[PDB]
């Protein structure tokens, strides 16, 4: 059961629009099984459904990292990330971080 | 040079957020070589670069059509959808749709 140690965006972060979000576990990561997606859930002034923002996953330079690098700018807003991640022990976690976009 | 006769949601319209985006061409596509991205290009109150919507392209019911499926709930704001037809001929031609949702 992998933990997410921390992240860039860190959670409930507001400032400048990231070109790639990393997510940092406690134990390597199996990149076959794990993903991320994702979501804006609201503009300035105003909530909306999470509508998905294109986006790649892939590894980092460290194997405990995952990196969500958005296809186009992020606006300002407020995005989560929804993560899955699978280490060796292979019991899958998830979870979400949520960041703001100035 | 096969050329964009209609679309729903239309070129310029402004209202409900569509489930699908169907592009009716003059000729049958070939599918492997036509697609779509989707953007949005302003929120209300404010313009911002193009962001790529999650979406999947794929064919309708006629084979003149390109159905573009976001893959949630497209919010408020301005929105284009990029375009690629190919027929027959294998000349690729390009456009964009644009379209407001309420
Ligand atoms: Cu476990
Ligand atoms: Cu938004
Ligand atoms: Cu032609
Ligand atoms: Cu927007």
């Amino acid at each position: 059961h992998p933990k997410l140690v921390s992240s860039t965006p860190a959670e409930g972060s507001e400032g400048a629009a990231p070109a790639k979000i990393e997510l940092h576990f406690s134990e390597n990561l199996v990149t076959q099984f794990s993903g991320a997606k994702l979501v804006m859930t609201a503009m300035p002034g105003m909530e909306h459904s999470p509508m998905a923002v294109k986006a790649a996953v892939s590894g980092g330079g460290d194997p405990k990292t995952m990196v969500i690098t958005p296809a186009s700018p992020l606006t300002a807003g407020t995005y989560k990330v929804d993560w899955r991640a699978v280490s060796s022990d292979t019991h899958p976690i998830t979870g979400s971080v949520t960041f703001k976009v100035k």
